[PDB]
């Protein structure tokens, strides 16, 4: 079931000047699309989705933990921390600073919720935890943005990212609750809107998170998609290029998961 | 007369997993093989050389300068600096440092004279002096051997490299004695026993410098060679591929000097 119908990937990924990896799963009949759904792309703030998540899993065994204050100082403050800043001199609870991870990509807020979890190691033993043996997070932000062609570190692949993303938004790796509020805050997500969600019809539901690595064309976005009267579909779409200086490109992100839509063959 | 037997320099960069860039010239017929020769490579310590000449030309104007001494302090001592860490406590002639990064790719000794051309633009200044208008030298050692993939600063082209070298050795860019000078450090290189004299026969002259970045699989050879019996060819060799970890070959080199001598009818 998978690739029933070919779709131009290798032409959009040659208009762009690099590499396009894309995963799609209907949940419904389990037929696919993939394009590169196995090489490694940098995570890049993506990872910020599967450490939300993270913090909900722990929060099932600590009922206290997600309205827990957090105070910290100008030093945890580092570039793109849009929320935080503003909540510097009173401190935010550990459910803000990760709405802000995931609804405005906050450096500063993912930063302190890694070092929560006890760091790259902690959150890449939460991934093992769910079956997921490809994703690894390697450094802290900002160095996990390198995205040096080559680097395993601070990788996954779209496939792993897609599977892993169905089991917390859909499956049963989350109780009910914790799996509702992840679905919740992914919904309102506010740095997506020219990615994922510019193929997505405006009266479906969506949630997404995106990254952007800012060097080597690496930018990406992940999301789980209802239409209305089916199942639901999960996707991944990651991009990478061979130049340090090569830009990203929000519309090839767009078209990408167009492309993918129209190979499950849902109507838009 | 470029390319008029073609050799098979696509497989070889793909066995290798890279890019290579060839030119040679035949400097009797005019004939020349050319591979990416307009593309650019990082130099790597291939610029010593050129530093090199650019110090024999000064020293046209100035009888006293390669004989005078130069003492230096620890904090000139970088990594790779074999000869000028035995006379740091006694100081080099400017001729000795010229022929120690030269012959043994002395990294020290590059760093005291370019400081004494004026630094990386001085050198560029030379290389526009002969007409050369794709050099560049851009930073110092050790942080010119980046080896960023798209990066034009260090860099050259195989056929502006080729040209210039042509220049120098067998042209009049150079006074006679400076000019016999520069071929007799370039006879004495140490460094290069297993690139382009690996397939030049033992019974030829031949002078070289070498470069090897340390990443980026970029390392490089170029060489003036006097086959007895006929007119000397001069070649330049560069090679490049796009992972940070990928590695250098000096097989390769070896291999892509052979196929330009065959390409230009020597028997070797
Ligand atoms: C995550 O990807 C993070 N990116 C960086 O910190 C590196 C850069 C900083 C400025 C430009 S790139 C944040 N996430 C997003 C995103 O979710 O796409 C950004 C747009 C940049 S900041
Ligand atoms: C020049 O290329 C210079 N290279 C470096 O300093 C970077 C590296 C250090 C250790 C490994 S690579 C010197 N030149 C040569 C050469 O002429 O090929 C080398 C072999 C390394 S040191």
């Amino acid at each position: 079931l998978t690739n029933l119908v070919a779709e131009p990937f290798a032409k959009l990924e040659q208009d762009f000047g690099g590499s396009i990896g894309v995963y799609a799963m209907d949940t419904g009949s389990g037929a696919t699309v993939s394009y590169r759904a196995e090489e490694r792309f940098p995570l890049c703030s993506s990872f910020k989705g599967f450490l939300a998540a993270a913090v909900l899993a722990r929060s099932q065994q600590q009922a206290g933990l997600l309205d827990t204050p957090i105070r910290y100082g100008k030093n945890a403050l580092v570039p793109w921390s849009p929320i935080s800043e503003k909540y510097l001199t009173t401190g935010m609870t550990v459910a803000e600073l990760s709405a802000a991870a995931v609804q405005y990509s906050d450096n500063a807020a993912a930063n302190l919720l890694l070092k929560e979890l006890g760091g790259p190691a902690g959150l890449t033993a939460f991934m093992r935890s769910i079956g997921d043996t490809t994703f690894r997070l390697d450094r802290w932000q900002l160095e996990l943005n390198s995205a040096i062609p080559g680097d395993a570190r601070d990788t996954s692949s779209p496939r792993a990212v897609t599977e892993s993303l169905q089991k917390l938004t859909l499956g049963s790796a989350l109780a009910a609750p914790q799996r509702q509020q992840f679905v919740d805050w992914l919904k309102g997500n506010t740095t997506g809107n020219h990615r994922i969600r510019a193929a997505v019809p405006a009266d479906w539901a969506v949630g997404d998170k995106t990254g952007t690595c800012g060097v080597y064309g690496t930018a990406n976005d992940y999301a789980v998609v209802w239409p209305t009267g089916r199942a639901p579909i999960v996707l991944a779409v990651y991009t990478r290029a061979p130049n340090k200086d090569d830009k990203h490109s929000e519309a090839v992100i767009a078209a990408a998961a167009r492309l993918a839509l129209e190979g499950l063959g849902v109507n838009g």
